[PDB]
């Protein structure tokens, strides 16, 4: 199932997407995005 879920790890609010994104690949294996942008980061993975 696509599951998404939310990132507190990450450094306050979305530098961006890809930055977040590694940091979230980095520690674990879930694709992670901003909901729409700079506003929020969420991370994607299979639940």
């Amino acid at each position: 199932r696509t599951c998404e879920s939310q990132s507190h790890k990450f450094k306050g609010p979305c530098a961006s997407d890809h930055n977040c994104a590694s940091v979230c690949q980095t520690e674990r294996f879930s694709g992670g995005r901003c909901r729409g942008f700079r506003r929020r980061c969420f991370c994607t993975t299979h639940c």
